[PDB]
DNA sequence: CGTCGCCGCCGCGCGG
DNA sequence: CGCGCGGCGGCGA
């Protein structure tokens, strides 16, 4: 097979390089890599080295990495250009895999683990590491087996050995549940002391060394307590041992507020499994607990126990170390189903860096960019130093607040990459520029054309058009595989529907579901065998379509996310290709094909409708416009229609045969206006909304920019079974809004567009009369605990102390001197409560740690002292006068001269 | 070390 | 609660 690298390292004058051999087996190596860097020389002297601008490179090759470093210093002390890689593990992986990477996942030590530390005295903090590791759980994907590490003796209890038997069985037989299916996968060693399960667990380290290191929260726990617990026990060179090349770094995470201390583990990459969640899930959560998220993520119930964790293992050893298990197991779950470690080693082995450099898009297009231009002998610019400066965005319109009753959208496929493509855009493709005109006078095609040679943007930029730039070329590559898995994510939602549909006529019968490929559009024999199953194989079908169609969404959906963030990467300093005229360039030409294409359609519609100056297109938000249909509908007449689907089929049909093509025109003579290197300015319909056919529904309504709610029934190319809300902006969509509110609110919104005026005030009426009944977490908005310090004099708040941080200084007061008490961590997510005039907290909110029940210590208090008025009136009643308001309509039954009879 | 636009809640200081 | 400005949090693209 062919050969792909693990991780690499660079340590003084060696790369230390873990890798798969030509038989598939893991090797090490210690490689002293002679870099190479450039210098511009004179245009006379011969040379096969060329930088982006086609200006002539000698090759500097040297004798080791650090006279390389050395050499840069030099230059910048002389003050010329230092090319090339100067990250220089990047280059010796570009040496040593001059081939696209096959990478083989079965190979590559994929290990899962999670500890438990019992600690009286409150959080166990991991640079102290003063108390024992009484268990740890590590699962390894090459053996398939998870290794359980337990601690029969300790200062804080001593115990029995955990039972396989009593974790096997159900929880009303008195066990703990451990799913069947990995009970056979558990190797259990019980350890009569600390220091023989952490010597035992570094030798088992060293026999099976992590490649990729996950799990739930690792980095900021996990990996640092067990690094300092082993050096505060053995000492640091014993503790050095989790890394296989014996280097580590205590090192600090610096955004803005404060600072932690992480340990960085040479020759092991680790992604710990919350960082994958944040940045590939495209989830905002209240809580990121395992508990919340694998509840989100499976519909597991919650890991329950009585008592406080820092007394489980004393009361009860057996679930403790089952617990600890499960936690593992539940990462194992939610990536099968999110795929965010394959995505990982995808994107890592495509651009040639170490798998962890995933989360930093701009390292990644950095090795993309230098890999491709390697290939032709180009030479890469040397990084420079740059101010941040603010620069302009998209076009977002000012919508009529209003009920809108039918709404066709149109989308441009991915509008900022294709700008790119489209305009050739580059570092090394700049030709120019232009004198600009007012962006209205482009808009409205009376500027005088920019250039008859090159390829322009509003923005006053010019471009070549001989041939592509390596910008262009590299995000077309990303861009065309998130294609292939967006059709893939596309059919399997399309399959669900049919499975969906099937359902409300289940078979009665005892039969399997079908093995098909989800990721194709059921055949004609695959859609009849359905509609002669069970209920209990149709969603099992459907559950399989859900998974197929998940899957699809993270390989697209992230791929999408990559080359958006290139675009981006050209409006960060520390991006090598830095370059303002080119980020303004691509967002200008997209303020410019919005607005192009919203005056084309309206001229478009006018036309075919017989009227003059009508705004059809009521909003647009960057690449998007949402085209008012109800004069369509109207000119054919609603009674004409059989039932809803029949005007959605005439819309559907109407914007694909003749909206789309009169679309495509308007494109194609903006593309010749700009002089373009290729029509890529691609709009197809998104969305079919509107009420359902017979009902007083009002559809879909605006409250301003950024800010509507639709009932779809069709996007792009999915016909629902049911009718769907796409609502953005609204409160519905704030991970800040309680989670009854968000629920009620949306339920409000379904009848208002499905039902009507009646029916929402029937449903109102009755939340306003049961609300007080709610789960106090239910109603509980949710924060950002951020810069709790700036606001804190001597624990009351400072000056413009924000709503959030009040509640968690009132919380701080109340805990104040009780070390078991939950701590509010800087920067994490806190549950708010509206406190009553009067109560015993001495304000009007209070806060604690969101994912969790309040301490029991203030809980009888808090929820007597709930201000439910308070919360009514603020996260419902007034975002939904906000809906009504702008939809025209009442939440509330005015009088009328009816009332007067009866 | 991907980006900008723009919403609503809130504290503040008015607003004769 | 009437208003706008700045801080903040959080989305929508
Ligand atoms: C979502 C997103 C969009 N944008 C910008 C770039 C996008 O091209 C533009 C429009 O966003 P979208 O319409 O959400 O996405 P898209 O057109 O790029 O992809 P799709 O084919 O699925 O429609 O807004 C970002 O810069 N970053 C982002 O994270
Ligand atoms: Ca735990
Ligand atoms: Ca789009
Ligand atoms: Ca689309
Ligand atoms: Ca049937
Ligand atoms: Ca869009």
């Amino acid at each position: 097979m062919k050969e792909f690298y693990l991780t690499v390292e660079q340590i003084g004058d060696s790369i230390f390089e873990r890798y798969i051999d030509s038989n598939g087996r893991e090797r090490t190596r210690e490689v002293e890599y002679k870099p190479s860097l450039f210098a511009h020389c004179p245009e006379s002297q011969a040379t096969k080295y060329f930088d982006i601008y086609g200006k002539p490179c000698t090759r500097k090759l040297f004798a080791n990495m650090r006279d390389a470093s050395q050499w840069i210093k030099r230059m910048e002390d002389i003050g010329l250009e230092a090319l090339g890689m100067d990250d220089f593990k990047l280059a010796y992986l570009s040496d040593t895999y001059n081939y696209e990477i096959k990478y083989d996942h079965t190979k590559i030590r994929v290990a899962n683990f999670d500890i438990e530390v019992t600690s009286p005295d409150g959080f166990p903090e991991p640079s102290q590491a003063k108390h024992p590791i009484d268990a740890i759980t590590h699962y390894d994907s090459i053996d398939d087996r998870f290794y359980v590490f337990d601690l029969l003796n300790s200062p804080y209890g001593n115990v029995e050995e955990w039972s396989i038997e009593i974790a096997a069985k159900l929880q009303e037989q008195g066990g703990d549940e451990v799913p069947s299916e990995i009970i056979d996968k558990i190797i259990y060693m019980p350890f009569d002391n600390e220091k023989e399960l952490l010597m035992e667990y570094l030798n088992f380290w060293q026999q099976k060394t992590p490649v990729i290191l996950t799990g739930w929260n690792v980095e900021s726990f996990a990996i640092p307590y067990v690094y300092n617990r082993i050096k505060n026990i053995f000492g640091e060179s014993t503790a050095k041992r989790l890394s296989p090349h014996r280097k580590t770094r205590v090192k600090v995470i610096e955004n803005m507020y404060g600072s932690r201390e992480i340990i960085t583990l040479f020759g092991i990459s680790v992604l710990d499994y919350i960082d994958l969640y944040k940045k590939f899930s495209f989830t905002n959560q209240p809580s990121y607990s395992l508990d919340y998220i694998s509840e989100f993520e499976l519909n597991v119930g919650k890991l329950k126990y009585d008592g406080p964790i820092s007394k489980l293992r004393e009361s009860n050893h057996q679930r403790y170390i089952s617990y600890n298990i499960i936690a593992v197991y539940r990462v194992l779950q939610i990536d099968a189903k999110r795929q965010f470690i394959n995505l990982s080693l995808d994107m890592g082995y495509y651009a040639k860096i170490q798998i962890q450099s995933v989360f930093s898009p701009i390292k990644t297009w950095d090795a993309i960019i230098f890999n491709s231009l390697k290939e032709q002998n180009k030479v890469i610019p040397q990084g420079r130093s740059h101010p941040v400066q603010p620069y302009p965005g998209a076009f977002v319109k000012e919508p009529i607040p209003n009920r809108y009753k039918y709404v066709m959208s149109f989308d441009l496929t991915s509008l900022y990459p294709s700008i790119i493509r489209q305009v050739n855009i580059s570092p090394e493709t700049i030709a120019g520029t232009f004198k600009v005109a007012p962006l209205h006078d482009y808009i409205n095609a009376v500027a005088e054309r920019p250039s008859d040679v090159y390829s322009c943007s509003p923005n006053g930029m010019m471009y070549y058009k001989d041939r592509d730039g390596v910008v262009p070329t590299e995000i077309t590559k990303v861009f065309n595989q998130r294609k292939e898995h967006k059709g893939y994510m596309l059919a399997a939602q399309r399959n669900g529907e049919i499975i969906k549909e099937a359902l409300h006529n289940p078979n009665l019968s005892v039969d399997e579901p079908l093995d098909v490929d989800y990721r194709f559009d059921f055949s004609d024999e695959i859609k009849e065998k359905i509609k002669k199953l069970s209920a209990k194989s149709l969603n099992e079908m459907l559950f399989r379509a859900q998974r197929t169609e998940v899957a699809g969404m993270t390989a697209q959906i992230n791929r999408k996310l990559l080359i958006n963030s290139l675009y981006g990467a050209l409006g960060n300093v520390w991006f090598r290709y830095y370059d303002l005229r080119n980020a303004t360039a691509i967002t200008t030409f997209g303020q410019m094909a919005l607005q192009w294409i919203e005056r084309k359609v309206n001229e478009y519609l006018n036309e075919v409708c017989g009227t003059e100056g009508e705004a059809f297109v009521l909003y647009g938000d960057t690449d998007s416009i949402y085209v008012s249909a109800d004069k369509i509908i109207d000119k054919v007449g609603e009674s004409k229609f059989r039932d809803t689907n029949h005007w959605v089929d005439f819309l559907d049909k109407f914007a694909r045969e003749r909206m789309e093509p009169a679309i495509d025109r308007g494109f194609r003579e903006m593309c010749e206006y700009m002089n373009n290197k290729q029509h890529l300015m691609f709009m197809d319909r998104e969305a079919i909304a509107g009420p359902p056919l017979g009902s007083k529904g009002i559809g879909g309504f605006w409250t301003g920019k950024k800010r509507y709610a639709l009932n779809v029934w069709d996007m792009e190319g999915t016909r629902y079974a049911e009718p769907k809300l796409k609502i953005m902006g609204l409160e519905t969509q704030k991970s800040s809004t309680p989670k009854a509110v968000q629920k009620a609110l949306k339920e409000c919104i379904r009848r208002m567009l499905q039902e009507g005026e009646e029916s929402l005030q029937e449903y109102f009426k009755e939340f306003e009369k049961e609300f007080r009944q709610l789960n106090y977490i239910s109603i509980a908005s949710v924060s950002s605990a951020n810069n709790i310090a700036k606001y804190d004099v001597g624990g009351f708040p400072g000056p413009k102390c924000p709503f959030h941080i009040r509640g968690i200084l009132t919380y701080n007061r109340a805990i104040k001197g009780n070390i078991d008490a939950p701590q509010v961590v800087e920067g994490e997510k806190v549950y708010v409560l509206p406190l009553r005039e009067g109560n015993p907290f001495g304000d009007k909110c209070i806060a604690w740690p969101s994912g969790t029940e309040i301490t029991d210590l203030i809980k009888d208090d808090v929820l007597h002292w709930m201000d439910y008025t308070v919360l009514l009136e603020k996260t419902f009643i007034k975002p939904l006068e906000g809906f009504t308001s702008a939809a025209k309509l009442d939440y509330e039954k005015k009088a009328s001269l009816f009332d007067m009879f009866d």
